[PDB]
């Protein structure tokens, strides 16, 4: 399947507790910076909706999703907005969205699965629109003191398989330093990939 469920059961377990930690927003200003004012984006893996929140307030057109119920309950009570829950496999939509944001959770998509999930999220974006997700990066794929799985990917892997799922007229890739939830150093790989032109 294209979804591990020991990892959506930790956060299904531990969301009062995982909602209290906010994620950086370096990337996501960067990335709305690349935006068209009021542009559709969809945000997928969502977590608590710190960064859906932020978007909404800077006028975006946010349609916030999380695999998770208990973490979109959790969205839902933030936003003050519905968070509907949505397993990155289950995406069926056609040029709907100005944009897409993955922050740190296609990172828990089994390999063998990630190119047809980035091929559904090639397909729900517009002609020239913008899809970023980040990785946890590594040397394969492996499972944390939390059960939850990575994929661990180098650049080159990711690379392999953006391009096995789609034509990508660009694709950026730069890394960051960090500490994980598990309060492990880990790498983060950020790609921004832009769907072909009309
Ligand atoms: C590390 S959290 C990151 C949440 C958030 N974007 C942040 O940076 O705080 C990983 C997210 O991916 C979501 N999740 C795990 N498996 C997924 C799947 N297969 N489909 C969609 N959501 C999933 C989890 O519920 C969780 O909210």
């Amino acid at each position: 399947q294209a979804f591990d469920d020991d990892t959506l059961r930790f956060y299904r377990g531990n969301a009062t507790a995982y909602a209290e930690r906010q994620p950086r927003s370096a990337t996501l200003t960067k990335f709305l910076g690349e935006l068209p004012a009021g542009a559709k984006i969809l945000e997928l893996g969502c977590g608590a909706g710190y960064q859906a929140e932020a978007m909404l307030a800077a006028g975006f057109d946010v349609d916030a999703t999380d695999g998770s119920p208990e973490l979109a309950a959790e969205a839902s009570r933030r936003l003050g907005r519905p968070v509907r829950t949505m397993l990155f496999h289950q995406l069926d939509a056609i040029d709907a969205y100005d944009a897409v944001w993955a922050h740190a959770c296609l990172l828990h998509v089994p390999r063998d699965e990630l190119a047809d999930v980035l091929k559904l999220i090639w397909r729900a974006l517009k002609p020239g629109g913008l899809f970023y997700a980040s990785y946890k990066s590594g040397e394969g794929e492996g499972r944390d003191k939390l059960a939850r799985y990575y994929n661990y990917p180098s650049e080159e892997w990711l690379r392999a398989r953006y391009a096995e799922a789609g034509t990508w007229a660009s694709v950026a890739v730069e890394s960051s330093e960090g500490k994980g939830f598990d309060q492990e150093l880990a790498q983060f790989l950020h790609v921004s990939v832009r769907k072909p032109e009309l």
